[PDB]
């Protein structure tokens, strides 16, 4: 595998066709592997990027302490069979003079994560748009854990006309159900034991739905599950339309249960299709 | 020449390489063909687009009044040699649910035309971004008359990494000096006689520069010229940096004289390299 740190080397090592792309912020885990694994079975050439994007972090968030270990990410991607790793510094990604932004407007970015993290999705859209133009991939892979982000990217691609197939990959979880995330490293041993509550709440709602319960009944079950862990301060818990993310009054195929909140040392999010 | 009005047709008729692109809003004049000509010679396949972009029209502007004559444009590009014409409707370019925007921020879009027409450059960046993504050109041609717009597109291209060479083409002028513009049709025979004041002002400034005068002396000369035609309500007149459009404290190669204002029936803009 070849690792490049500049746009010049990137464009020079890139094939005109057959490129599968996996954008990441580094400190890779099994979940990222699931993405690489999928890109490889569908594309003759796989490119992965590791770049902690400052544009998608808020002032009081974790940009400075975000986990970083390029060597670990390299060996790892190397073993996974990645053809090309793009690991640029902030200056190569955003040179002096950089002044452009891309953003998806409307309820899609205003709801849920958008209300908690103002400016976050504009940062995601901007960096993904740049990465797409630099990589010119045929297919790009994203995890479903960041469901809203997946929808935002799809909207941007649809609107602007990026000839990119945006593929969502199901979330990889620990045995206790905790969705894998680079930020899980922030969890203390004690908090790590309580962290499975998000997925537990989501499963509780899916259970109710499967048993013929109402959306309202499913929501109550989810809320109850979360209350077993007071240390988890919920930002939101809802069952929404799979495409618009608007709260549902009645079930629809693809109904998505979403939840987010924080422990003292980390904020976690998770989601699951709760119907059918 | 093949004419397409949908995205599907467009993608199906486009070759993968050697595409020269000329974006316009219709009602073509000598100047546009100066662009189509340039492209026809440097690229094996030429595509031109005709679309009045509602996004770059703001409050109290001439959207519905903008001149439209598709058939005249067609036959025009036909004889010019263009291989493909993309003339989509508003709904094809911006289908229901469209919510993405692209914008270049900072002084480049806040000064001059940006101050006069707020929201204008976001509309331009957005439509150009989409067109570039839909056409996937190797080169795109723009007229220098809209110099600021030219720099904005170059900035967006450089920032986001579009693999497109943006070509600026010198303005085509009338015998009296009036830069050609599809909006000149708005001028009455009377005000048309006064219109040459813009170029006159620019020339006055270039003359001072050539004589060794200071940047301030050049502006004075330009102010004098406009002062003679009070009918022209000046928006701005300045000598700026060729790349940043910031007012100049002193001369630099490529110094650009820019002017804009409005007669009762229309708004006019023009620019010219005043130094060296
Ligand atoms: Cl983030
Ligand atoms: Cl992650
Ligand atoms: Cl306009």
């Amino acid at each position: 595998m070849r690792t490049v740190s500049t746009v010049a080397e990137l464009r020079a090592a890139l094939p005109r066709e057959g490129v599968g792309f996996v954008p990441t912020m580094g400190y890779l885990h099994r979940g990222h592997l699931a993405l690489v694994e999928r890109a490889r079975r569908e594309n003759p050439f796989v490119v992965a990027s590791v770049f902690v994007n400052p544009l998608q972090f808020g002032p009081g968030e974790d940009y400075h302490r975000y986990p970083r270990d390029l060597e670990r990410d390299r060996a790892l991607l190397q073993e996974a069979g990645v053809d090309l790793l793009f690991a640029p510094g902030v200056e190569e990604m955003y040179p002096e003079g950089f002044a452009t932004r891309v953003q998806v407007e409307g309820p899609l970015t205003a709801l849920w994560e958008g209300a908690v993290r103002p400016g976050h999705f504009q940062g995601v859209a901007t960096v993904v748009a740049r990465l797409f133009l630099l990589v010119q991939p045929q297919r790009a892979y994203f995890g479903e854990k960041d469901y809203q982000q997946l929808l935002v990217v799809r909207r941007m691609v649809r609107d602007l006309g990026f000839p990119v197939e945006v593929v969502g990959v199901p979330t990889v979880r620990e045995e206790d159900g905790l969705a894998l995330s680079s930020r899980n490293v922030y969890l203390s041993p004690e908090t790590r034991k309580k962290a499975p509550v998000l997925y537990r709440a989501l499963l509780a709602m899916r259970e109710v739905a499967g048993q013929g319960g109402s959306v309202a009944e499913a929501l109550r079950a989810g809320e109850e599950a979360l209350r077993a862990v007071p240390e988890f301060r919920k930002d939101y818990l809802a069952i929404v339309h799979p495409e618009t993310l608007l709260p549902l009054s009645d079930w629809v195929a693809g109904a998505r249960g979403i939840v987010a909140g924080r422990f003292p040392e980390a904020r976690l999010i998770d989601n699951l299709e709760v119907y059918p």
